[PDB]
């Protein structure tokens, strides 16, 4: 679908007011077609997908809106599908050539301190300048005021634009400040290229550099490029997030390029000294990092992958690469923040019907489509790869599910399969397949600051955004004709990821890697700071703040925790030596908290709840100090998507 | 718009029960079925996923009826392949509703054997296992999430022979998570179709020998609260007209007095005269305020505008459901032109003419011509106070007489008399009786609403909704009386009527506590008796919380009160007590808005964080949950409530 253009607020001292001019139907059939024939007039436009709906103001001749709400989408236009004209993900900006009859605010040259916001209702709300990106509101408003206003101008007295939108700064639910994208940095924007090739190694250069490297699997950017470098005679360590990818390169390397390189993941370890060297990101924070002038050159493989591990590895070669003698840090993959997914010659891409014996997310999989072969089935959860893989096996079909927990070896490697698995396949398992049928969903985490007391780490299935699209369609099609079946055609915005990520990262950190929460921030900010890397909000001081204050938690939940390999690992175990001080029952008996059962007998009471990590059963008490200084961290100031 | 299929779950045929989704439409498809009415798709299984434009859920069909709850549909027609179907069964009271089942579609078969393990099937196809508590209760084996059910309801509950005890329309939720499961038993399935599936309404009950509550639904020109009154007066009976509005009290009484023939007893605050005639014409608020019914004094008693969800009306009703009949009445009318589940259908003197884009004067996203407005008198429906003051401003320098009207302001500010453009919100219709050459709607309004945030208690929020068939039927009932009217609109669309939120419970407790000296325990036997009484607009039975919420609240100041009472805001009550806990303390108000406006002049004598009880608006001061009452509250966060999916 196509953003729809749906209204408008017209600006006139400032003042405005809004006009409609579509419905449901017909932004639904638009954003269809992207066919939109209606006159588009005024500076500032009301736009909206099928999910959000929020603004856009004409600047320049070009209609500018936030990456967040537009992604990376045409808009309907008179012609046709508008494409982008600039897409600049780390700025939270994007843009599309205006349309006749949109009017262009001018830049504000003088720049006033006294900012006035216009909103999608048509208010316009005072603002005093704090900084390049920051505005205080003169009358703090509750946060649900500004929503649906994302992508608005701010404006100086004058009527010439400021910068567009973008977030509002919470202090515990309460709006009292604003981020904006600065007219300067869609003027930047303007002055870069559309076309930055980024398909071929860079050169070493003589002193350091980050470059990026866009190019497909397979294509040898994990193994001919560190052999072309290595021949060159330089030492190279590649960063990746799978094990089995990692290892598979040990004798990949042997054969094709007769380099018998190091080896470096958790399970596994082989030091032959080879000027080259393969590494997880996790044992190579589990080795403490960058080594004093061992590497030349470090390049982190999968860097569009937004799990803990990878952002935390990542980061740390950020921070450390330039004083560890290292000249060029690589971050390569093949679906950069911003990507989209387009056709692939090597594979044919037919939509389910309900046509089918095997039901499949409200839509059908026919018995002769998977019946020879191997296939590649993607579900959201472990609960439904048991059921499908039930089903098919009680039909003679030989199926085989595999998740987080499962060893590989459930595999089979050669002969007539079908595995049902969730993305945990992409990681233990490095295997292609004859077709890939995918449900287009995935379950994610978000942190909810709920303040009941505290915050909330929510489990969701989601839509799956085009980075996930992607790497589960390119499960099929490598060098060998491949069909790739799906229950919907859409694709959310790639490169974001939400602060739970964050939270998760202060997590491993503290649980696993022997990182203060200091520490842990300030690689973080290195990986934050790189352009061109996935985005998050800014909530780095808060984590900080938090995990600072959980101290002597106790080792023997510590371990449990890590050893049953629950999610925040910490946080439970934390959570758990609270209870077991306080003499205190935990939220629930869900399986979450098992590392509590032997004290079951003697713990009474209400719990002290220091954040919510599930359903919460038990009675809770705010009285703990430790809830105390969590609650006292919520006051923090708060990027919030608006 | 209608209700449209979108999927079905398919239950197996054997063995353990367990089930499928099949999706057979996305949101284009749906969207214009339900547009068109039109569903040539035919109809397999038994439960339906079926959605509106603003939501989705399940329907059963039991018996050729595919059943489904009202909160979801409301009286919608359903898309079916010659048109869309209207509703047969429209049970407000039970929650449930019904079509007749279209071409060969499949009904489950009522739970013939009568077990007590049971299973729950979700939208998503989950089978969730059930122990049956109580005649519509059951409680979930392993407690859930209250979000896992979500938009499950209309959804079947199975014994273990596949058979149907009944549909999901509620979890009861304790502190966020579902320990039981509300349903429509399949016997109140059956009591719906073991009746008239048409009742009348339309005339003035006879005064039975014996107490008896009856509906008058009936026009607001048939002489609701005139011509029937006169009516059973003549025969020799004693009759009290109760309304919500003062204006509107006095002016049937003025109007007997010179038409019908005689002088009534009058009671309002502003005006009290006893005639000793037989009618009495009182408002809500001074029947409650004189204690209610007092013995012998009426035979029949006229509940008019009894569609009203205001605090007072519902305390009021409520009074005279408990009171009545030990106080000697025959009769109890219940009178309306809009009762639950009703429709805005069209009236023969009333043009209704969309707003477009065209227009000299912004509206709602959509355009106002002066032309339309400088001919004669009009009334423009806004939702907030700001919008009005704008809106005069904006129209009186384009050269028109336009003045606000809202809560707060004086009747009369009104021309009597000119050619005039009044901008109003509803408290128009409760202030002021004359109507007018045209109105124009908005087609939304103000609500508040409660939110069991737990963060610490619970929280009213005042939000803007799309408004509801009552709603539109008496602001454009403000022109097309007698002489030809012309309303014009923003939307078209129409919220189910006959519903109203817990927030509105909470002001009854409120207004109780404020207005009329009823303890809790007092208020919640006022409230039974108005849940209790079938054909009144219907709630979730949060009494036993809300009363154990206020039990608590202890030792308010008077004084503060007193302030919060005369400056007519909502919630005096839970105001005044905030602010009485925060004085106390030494501490300030949550923030400074004008509800806050009783602790200005201790402004410099306040310090410290607040000891927020429940949050009735933004809160600005940090805050401490340490205070007792904010601890009580948070223990009343247990009580089992009632929350809908
Ligand atoms: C403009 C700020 C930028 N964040 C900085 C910390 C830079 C960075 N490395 O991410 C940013 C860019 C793009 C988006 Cl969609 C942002 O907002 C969200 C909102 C929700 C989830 C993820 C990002 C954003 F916050
Ligand atoms: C079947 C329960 C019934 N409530 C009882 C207390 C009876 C009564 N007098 O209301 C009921 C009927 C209809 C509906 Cl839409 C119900 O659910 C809601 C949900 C949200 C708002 C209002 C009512 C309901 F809860």
């Amino acid at each position: 679908g196509s953003v729809v253009i749906v209204g408008r607020i017209i600006l006139s001292s400032i003042t405005a007011y809004s006009q409609q001019t579509r419905g449901l139907l017909g932004c639904i059939i638009t954003s269809l077609t992207g066919r939109d024939k209606n006159q588009v007039e005024g500076e500032v436009q009301v736009v909206s997908t099928a999910t959000q709906s929020f603004l856009a103001t004409c600047v320049n001749g070009v209609c500018w809106t936030v990456y967040h709400g537009a992604g990376s989408k045409t808009l309907a236009g008179p012609k046709g599908p508008i494409t982008q004209m600039y897409t600049n993900v780390d700025q939270d900006l994007v843009g599309w050539q205006a349309p006749p009859g949109a009017r262009s605010l001018t830049p504000c040259t003088c720049g006033s301190s006294d900012l006035y916001l216009v909103t999608r209702h048509a208010d316009v709300i005072p603002v005093r300048r704090r900084g390049d990106s920051r505005g205080s509101l003169l009358s703090p408003r509750p946060v649900s005021y500004l929503k649906g206003s994302s992508g608005g101008p701010l404006l100086c007295p004058s009527g010439h634009a400021v910068g567009i939108f973008r977030a509002a700064v919470c202090t515990r639910g309460v709006a009292k400040a604003v981020d904006f994208v600065p007219v300067e940095s869609m003027e930047t924007t303007m002055r870069s290229p559309v076309f930055t090739d980024n398909s071929s190694p860079p050169a070493v250069p003589q002193s350091f550099q980050v470059a990026h490297l866009h190019a497909p699997t397979g294509s040898g950017k994990s193994t001919k490029v560190p052999a072309a470098y290595a021949a060159q005679g330089y030492k190279v360590l590649v960063l990746n997030p799978s094990v089995a990818a990692t290892l598979g390169f040990g004798a990949y390397m042997s054969k094709a390029h007769g380099i018998d390189p190091n080896i470096r993941t958790g399970v596994r370890t082989i030091t032959t000294g080879a000027p080259v060297t393969y590494s997880t990101y996790g044992k190579f924070l589990a080795d403490g990092g960058c080594s004093g002038g061992a590497y030349d050159i470090i390049i982190c493989d999968e860097c569009h992958s937004t799990d803990s591990t990878t952002i935390l590895g990542i980061g740390t070669v950020l921070d450390q690469a330039e004083t560890a003698g290292a000249r060029l840090v690589v971050l390569a993959t093949a679906t950069p923040p911003g990507s989209v997914t387009v056709p692939h010659p090597n594979i044919e891409e037919v939509a389910l019907s309900n046509t089918g014996e095997i039901p499949f997310y409200g839509k059908a999989i026919p018995i002769e489509a998977i019946r020879g072969g191997r296939h590649l089935i993607f579900c959201h959860s472990k609960k439904k790869c048991d059921e499908l893989a039930a089903k098919l096996s009680g039909l003679g079909i030989n199926a085989v599910a595999y998740y987080r927990g499962l060893d590989v070896s459930v595999i089979p490697t050669i002969g007539d399969v079908v595995v049902v698995a969730t993305d945990a396949l992409m990681t233990g398992y490095t295997g292609d397949f004859d077709s890939v049928i995918d449900c287009n969903t995935c379950v994610t985490q978000t942190v909810d600051f709920s303040l009941d007391p505290t915050f909330t780490i929510e489990t969701t299935t989601v839509p799956q955004d085009a980075v996930s699209r992607s790497q589960r369609r390119g499960r099929t099609g490598r060098g060998r004709r491949g069909i790739y079946r799906f229950v919907t055609p859409g694709e959310r915005p790639s490169g974001m990821f939400d602060s739970s990520v964050l939270c998760e990262c202060y997590d491993a950190g503290c649980a696993w890697y022997e990182l203060t929460p200091a520490e842990t921030s300030v690689r973080l900010r290195a990986y934050l700071n790189t352009p061109g890397l996935p985005v998050c909000q800014d909530h780095l001081e808060f984590w900080e703040s938090v995990f600072t204050g959980l101290t002597h938690i106790d080792a023997h939940f510590l371990s449990q925790t890590k050893q049953a390999g629950d999610n925040f690992p910490y946080l439970v175990a934390y959570q758990a030596t609270v209870c077991a001080r306080a003499q205190a029952p935990p939220p629930s008996w869900d399986q979450m908290w098992k590392c509590l059962i032997r004290l079951k007998p003697t713990l009474h009471g209400p719990t002290p709840l220091l954040y919510r990590l599930g359903a919460v059963q038990n009675e809770v008490t705010l009285t703990h100090p430790i809830t105390k200084y969590i609650m006292a961290c919520m006051s923090a100031d708060l990027e919030v998507v608006t």
